[PDB]
């Protein structure tokens, strides 16, 4: 009687994927590529995938209108939300909204609509739904659910932040009060971060005059609905992690301690400015056996910002080779999760600095395999850092001083303090497993969902 | 304050041989500020006690300027105050990219405490002879100085008045740890802390929830309780001060009334700061206008030389003319001016004249121009104002608030204003003058003075 949907689902011929295999349920998502369309149309029951963990889900894909996806995919949730939630903007010379930003909401509208008719189509027959919407790209349709199904317990997941309330209200008038009118018919709306609850009812007592927050019970009471916000940290999928270097790596690193950042390319990730760190503590020759690598993963590559910070992560390393002496440093960017947690186990210092993240699992992942008690540099920016920032050097990502000092005494550390630490490390990230974070998604709805009825 | 001696303190004297300027003048008391220059630092010999300045308001007012070390001065201007602390609170960092803080920044943390120290210095040693001293600290330059004078003056009301936003706590946490909290630390010893605008209030008090662990905020009281200190943070809008828009009628600047003649004039007036949106306002003004429907409508970017220095503000002044050039190339050549001066008879003129007025900051401290172009319009002109200058929490629902990021709002206000007849645009403007007429200097100081007696009484 569950139903579950996101938008994202890279399929060949996931944290949502394998919670769809922990409840044993079907999973709403996008077609994005053509195959997807085909697959879609050819097999009406869904797609059958195993995963790693070993789990072996069905998969039922939205065939959008073509030109209504590719809109809101590469314009609309992937370039201005995510800037809009990811703190993309400097406000004096971005953004600058024109028609296009009207036209995406339009074609957001449509998309939404989508997934909730996919979501009600599919649960007509049933007499009890409950309705777990994953994602910002879904954030119009618990408003869709509701108004069909008024009595259901609906939660709407966000895996992202969420921004200061002068920071949501950058966003075109129509976009900034659609959005909230769209999310808060849900039960309850879950983040990964105090922080991010905090900043998401503060956006709704600014915008929205007919609300009522309280902050201390982190609710809303606007126009009759009762809206619970909860916090609900994930760390890892044990069975995903249940491995050898790329090409060259291991030789490279032999007589060397490792540095590894490691991430998306995404701007929010950080490499950079953790290069420029690494040369700043690096100056001569403040460290001298040491390497690092910075392993990327391409992603969402229709975006200029992603493409931009490859290219400038490029540029620093180029840079920091140039001063530091020739291969200090490398680049590995491929999307082999094989090569990502190799890079995890032989790493002596694992920094994961984000700009901002709505969790970062790597952080829980990679002291978790992790073979050499390595220290973990994490941004505090890091939803993940309100579970782990105090077992690991917790960092303010733009300060490129405290970064290299953090850098330095990591690595001035001896294998006895290092043992220690990534015990306690992995003691506080072992509990956070995906089987838990799913468990406290259906608890959370079930106790909120007797209120909101109410 | 009966048998008290009142000082008043600020970084800014623009003096050559001001808002903090007229406040001494109101109040008859002397202005601590900083010596600039080589010229300051003889003036202030030769004049130990204070210089006497006339103001054009016609007050008159003795100023007593301290002579900081060169090197420490011009680095915390230049630096510090003109770019660093102004991109912090005025929200210019898109995080991405910028900011990256390196060691100049602990440097400038360390030159930024010597300034605070002088500053204190200077001041206690002015109220050395006095037995009830009351500090009003003016401006964001001097967020240090309250913790020194209650250090040493433990009894001693003390106002901290901000004239600039306070950014949310998401963005105020961008500063390296030191000065995040080393300035929370320096402000919060301060008997009341004001700002122009309650949003302000509110993202310094979620800033200081945030960061300072033993802090205890109330939200509703609008106070915060730390390590022994209780300060009460204020709301107290200004808007004008009417000894400066009073007498003779100003004159335009040069060839503007000419080339003006047979148009309406959409007037856009601000310091060359990024805040001030000229480039986006040029932009929204040439959807509205392409192509047709504007057709006898110009506009005029006036704009106030002012740090030039800095890179960000050279960077804005260069993407102005570069929008100024290709508003041109499209409606036709000469439909948009810019013309740059610090002579407020030519504002004053261009406020009188404008047919559309223009305040649409990206984000602004309060805003004084939103109050005084319309208070001296002669034609009713409408007023687009950003909603996220302080002014717009009390003239918001009197003008045309936009969001400053989105063109098709901008621009659709531009056209909206544009159509209205003039028995519309005269009840929007008289209601609009209602409004902003007693946001005055005076009103302002005595809010200062009123809500400080309160909070020490408080004590
Ligand atoms: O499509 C947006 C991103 O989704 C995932 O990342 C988000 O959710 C993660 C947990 O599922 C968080 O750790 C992370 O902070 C969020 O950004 C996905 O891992 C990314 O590849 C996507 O870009
Ligand atoms: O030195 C910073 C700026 O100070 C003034 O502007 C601030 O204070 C004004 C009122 O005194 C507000 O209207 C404004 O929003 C603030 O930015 C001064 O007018 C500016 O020239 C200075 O740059
Ligand atoms: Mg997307
Ligand atoms: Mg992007
Ligand atoms: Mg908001
Ligand atoms: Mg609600
Ligand atoms: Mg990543
Ligand atoms: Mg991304
Ligand atoms: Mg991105
Ligand atoms: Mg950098
Ligand atoms: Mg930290
Ligand atoms: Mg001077
Ligand atoms: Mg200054
Ligand atoms: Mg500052
Ligand atoms: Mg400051
Ligand atoms: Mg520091
Ligand atoms: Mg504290
Ligand atoms: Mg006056
Ligand atoms: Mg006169
Ligand atoms: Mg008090």
């Amino acid at each position: 009687e569950i139903f579950l949907a996101s938008k994202r689902a890279a399929i060949t011929y996931n944290v949502v994927a394998e919670q769809a295999g922990v409840l044993n349920i079907s999973w709403i998502a996008s077609a994005d590529s053509e195959d997807d369309r085909r697959a879609s149309a050819l097999n009406p029951d869904g797609v059958t995938m195993e995963l790693h963990s070993g789990r072996e889900i069905l998969v039922r894909l939205i065939r959008h209108d073509p030109a209504v996806f590719r809109n809101v995919q590469n314009f609309m949730t992937a370039n201005l939300m995510w800037a809009a939630n990811n703190y993309g903007w400097d406000r004096w010379t971005q953004p600058s909204f024109g028609s296009d930003a009207r036209e995406g909401w339009a074609d957001f509208g449509r998309f939404t609509r989508d997934f909730a008719d996919a979501i009600l189509k599919s649960s007509a027959q049933s007499a009890d739904p409950v309705y777990l919407v994953h994602d910002y790209q879904l954030v119009g349709v618990p408003a869709l659910l509701r108004e069909q199904r008024p009595d259901a317990p609906i939660l709407l997941f966000v895996h992202i932040p969420w921004p200061s309330a002068d920071y949501w209200r950058i966003l075109p008038k129509e976009i900034r009060t659609g959005i909230l009118h769209g999310m808060l018919p849900a039960t309850t709306i879950g983040f990964f971060a105090d922080r991010w609850c905090r900043n998401f009812l503060e956006s709704v007592a600014d915008l929205l005059p007919d609300a009522r927050i309280d902050r201390e019970a982190m609710t809303v009471e606007w126009r009759g609905h009762r809206t619970r916000l909860r916090t609900m940290p994930l760390g890892y999928s044990p069975l995903t992690l249940d491995p050898q270097l790329p090409e060259g790596i291991e030789e490279w690193a032999d007589g060397h301690r490792l540095v590894v950042h490691s991430g998306r390319t995404d701007p929010i990730k950080n490499a950079e400015r953790a290069v420029r760190a690494f040369v700043l503590a690096a100056r001569g020759g403040g460290l001298e056996k040491t390497r690092m690598l910075v392993r990327m993963n391409p992603n969402r590559l229709y975006v200029p910002a992603n493409a931009d910070y490859v290219h400038r992560v490029e540029t620093a390393v180029a840079e920091a080779n140039a001063e530091l002496g020739s291969d200090t440093v490398r680049i590995d960017n491929d999307n082999d999760v094989n090569h990502t947690i190799a890079c995890f186990r032989r790493a002596d210092l694992l920094i994961f600095n984000s700009t901002v993240d709505g969790q970062n699992l790597s952080t829980f992942e990679a002291p978790l395999v992790n073979e050499r008690d390595a220290d973990v540099i994490l941004s505090e920016t890091c939803g993940a850092a309100e579970v782990l920032g105090e077992y690991c050097r917790s960092v303010n990502p733009f300060d490129l001083v405290e970064q290299a000092e953090a850098i330095s005494a990591a690595l001035a550390a001896g294998p006895r303090q290092r043992a220690e630490a990534a015990a306690r490390r992995r003691d506080a990230a072992r509990p956070w497993t995906l089987e838990a974070w799913v468990q406290a998604q259906l608890d959370g709805l079930a106790a909120d969902h007797a209120a909101r009825t109410a």
